[PDB]
């Protein structure tokens, strides 16, 4: 197996696990492989010469493949999914295209509201990431074709599957869950807004996701994510 080295940002001391869901995205991709890998946080302030010289153009988060420096998120998630493939490693694309697509406008939603200093818009905006996470709600409720006519007691016609997709984490949950979680904890310490607890389908979903390894130790703590927003959501 080629080298595989990931560089992600580093936090507010210039080391620890930062507010970087770029990077914890493709910590969770290649988690969920099982391939061997390392990671190394970068302190952009302090860069060391090994990481100017594999990547000069300073973009974050990189890749390094055996010789080979990969930048763009989203092109080194395809680029891993393609080459860490079937027999060796299990593939992580979703089934469902609508999975890769759920709950993709809420982060907007929130860095509107998060932002905003007009007090006329506030309810607006509240309601718009309200809306846009309902939205999410109502897809994790659906069931999905694999749960075509099953049935669960008091609960008919309603998803009981644990993640986007099914019941195991995809390339769909690796992309959303950071940025959700950054919405709320950043809302819930600044605004005191919190997703509804009659968003069931929401609640469950990151009941079950906040408890896998996969997200849990790729985190940053809730400190550090309320520190890198102080100066916006103030």
């Amino acid at each position: 197996q080629p080298q595989v080295e990931l560089f992600v940002k580093a936090g507010s001391d210039g080391a620890k696990i930062g507010n970087a869901p770029f990077s914890q995205r493709l910590f969770m991709v290649l988690w969920l492989k099982g391939v061997t890998f390392n990671v190394t946080t970068v302190d952009t302030k302090r860069r060391t010469e090994t990481v100017q010289k594999l990547c000069p153009g300073g973009q974050l988060p990189f890749l390094l493949y055996g010789t080979e420096v990969h930048t763009d998120t989203n092109k080194i998630e395809e680029f891993l999914e393609a080459v860490l493939c079937p027999p060796r490693y299990p593939k992580l694309a979703a089934l469902n295209p609508e999975s890769n697509t759920a709950g993709l406008d809420i982060f907007a939603k929130f860095s509107a509201y998060i932002k905003n200093s007009n007090p006329a818009l506030n309810d607006n905006l509240e309601k718009g990431l309200l809306k846009a996470l309902k939205v999410l709600d109502n897809y994790l409720t659906s069931p999905l074709p694999e749960e075509v006519d099953e049935t669960s007691a008091e609960d008919e016609g309603v998803s009981q599957r644990k993640f986007l997709d099914g019941n195991e984490l995809t390339l769909a949950d690796c992309n959303l869950l950071p940025k959700l979680h950054i919405v709320q904890v950043v809302c819930k310490k600044y605004r005191g807004f919190t997703i509804p607890e009659a968003f069931r389908g929401v609640h469950r979903y990151l009941s079950n996701a906040y408890a896998r390894e996969e997200f849990a130790s790729t985190c940053p703590d809730d400190e550090e994510i309320e520190l890198a927003y102080e100066q916006v959501a103030k």
